[PDB]
DNA sequence: CATCTG
DNA sequence: CAGATG
C-alpha cells in the first residue's frame, strides 16, 4: 500500500502507455498483473530479483524495477513522458468520445490540440462534438448542493409524467459525497420487467419531459433503456449560468431495482465486502439479483427484493444506510 | 453492456 | 457486421 507504491505507479505509467500508445494489450495486461501481485505482497522490493520471484514477474519488468530502484527514474518512462506522439493521444483522449484508438488516427492526422480538433469539427463525430463543445464544463466537479438542485429537478417531472415512476440517483452523491463526476438516475415502473415485454415509451417520456423543461440540453447516446446526455440548471437571474453536466439515464425491470440501486451505489468496497459475505451466508450477488446458492458447486433461482433492506436480511446483515457503504 | 458509426 | 467509447 505504500511499500512498493513506486513499483506499482511506474508499471501503471507503462502499463497504460502500451495500450493507449503502442497496440501492446499483452504487455499492457502484463504490466497490470504485475503491479496487482507487487500490490499485494507484503515486503519492501529491495531488488528485481526479489521481485522475479513473484508471478506476472519476469525477467524485462525485474530489469525495469531494478534501474527504477537503483535510479529514482526510468530511462523509458523518461522518454515517455517527453515524447509529443504520447501526450498528444493522452491529451485528446479527454476528450469525451475520443478514445485511444480515435486520437491514434487523429494525430496521425495531424490533430493534437483543442484548436486543431476545433478546426477539424467536421471529422468528429456526434458524441465528440459535444465532448469539444464542453470540454471544460465536463471536466470540473459536481457540488452536491448542485446535485440537491439537480435532483429536485428530475424527481418532480418524473413524477409530473407517471406517479408511477421510480427514481433514484445512485452514485456516491447517495454514498454523502460533496461533490460528484457526473449525474446516475436509476430507473422503474412497475408495468416494466424481467419478462415484460419492453416498453421503450417508458424510458423515452421522461427524457422527453426533461428536455422540455430545458433540463436536458443535448443527447450523447438515446437506446431504449439506456440513454447517455447533458443537462443543465437553469441560470437564474442572467449573471451565473451553469456548467453544462453528463448525466445518464437508465431503465431498469422493476424485478431488479434495488439490485441495480444497491450496485450502483457502491462503494466498489462495500460491493466486493457484501459480495463475498452473501456467498458464506450461501448466496450470490450481482447486477441485477441475488440467488440461493446450491451446495453442487453452484445454483441459480431470483429471490424477491422489494428494497435493499429485503437484500441485507437475506445474506443476515446490518442495513447499511448509504452514507456508511463506504468499504 | 448498450449504443453508435461506417 | 466489427469495433469503438462510456
Ligand atoms: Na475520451
Ligand atoms: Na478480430
Ligand atoms: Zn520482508
Amino acid at each position: 500500500e505504500t511499500l512498493n507504491g513506486g513499483i506499482t505507479d511506474m508499471l501503471t505509467e507503462l502499463a497504460n502507455f502500451e495500450k493507449n500508445v503502442s497496440q501492446a494489450i499483452h504487455k499492457y495486461n502484463a504490466y497490470r498483473k504485475a503491479a496487482s501481485v507487487i500490490a499485494k505482497y507484503p515486503h519492501k522490493i529491495k531488488s528485481g530479483a526479489e521481485a522475479k520471484k513473484l508471478p506476472g514477474v519476469g525477467t524485462k519488468i525485474a530489469e525495469k524495477i531494478d534501474e527504477f530502484l537503483a535510479t529514482g527514474k526510468l530511462r523509458k518512462l523518461e522518454k515517455i513522458r517527453q515524447d509529443d506522439t504520447s501526450s498528444s493521444i493522452n491529451f485528446l483522449t479527454r476528450v469525451s468520445g475520443i478514445g485511444p484508438s480515435a486520437a491514434r488516427k487523429f494525430v496521425d492526422e495531424g490533430i493534437k490540440t483543442l484548436e486543431d480538433l476545433r478546426k477539424n469539427e467536421d471529422k468528429l463525430n456526434h458524441h465528440q462534438r459535444i465532448g469539444l463543445k464542453y470540454f471544460g464544463d465536463f471536466e470540473k466537479r459536481i457540488p452536491r448542493e448542485e446535485m440537491l438542485q439537480m435532483q429536485d429537478i428530475v424527481l418532480n417531472e418524473v413524477k409530473k409524467v407517471d406517479s408511477e415512476y421510480i427514481a433514484t440517483v445512485c452514485g456516491s452523491f447517495r454514498r454523502g459525497a460533496e461533490s460528484s463526476g457526473d449525474m446516475d438516475v436509476l430507473l422503474t415502473h412497475p408495468s416494466f420487467t424481467s419478462e415484460s415485454t419492453k416498453q421503450p415509451k417508458l424510458l423515452h417520456q421522461v427524457v422527453e419531459q426533461l428536455q422540455k423543461v430545458h433540463f436536458i440540453t443535448d443527447t450523447l447516446s438515446k437506446g431504449e433503456t439506456k440513454f447517455m446526455g447533458v443537462c443543465q440548471l437553469p441560470s437564474k437571474n442572467d449573471e451565473k449560468e451553469y456548467p453544462h453536466r453528463r448525466i445518464d439515464i437508465r431503465l431498469i425491470p422493476k424485478d431488479q431495482y434495488y439490485c441495480g440501486v444497491l450496485y450502483f451505489t457502491g462503494s466498489d468496497i462495500f460491493n466486493k465486502n457484501m459480495r463475498a459475505h452473501a456467498l458464506e451466508k450461501g448466496f450470490t450477488i450481482n447486477e441485477y439479483t441475488i440467488r440461493p446458492l446450491g451446495v453442487t458447486g453452484v445454483a441459480g433461482e431470483p429471490l424477491p427484493v422489494d428494497s435493499e433492506k429485503d437484500i441485507f436480511d437475506y445474506i443476515q446483515w446490518k442495513y447499511r444506510e448509504p452514507k456508511d457503504r463506504s468499504e
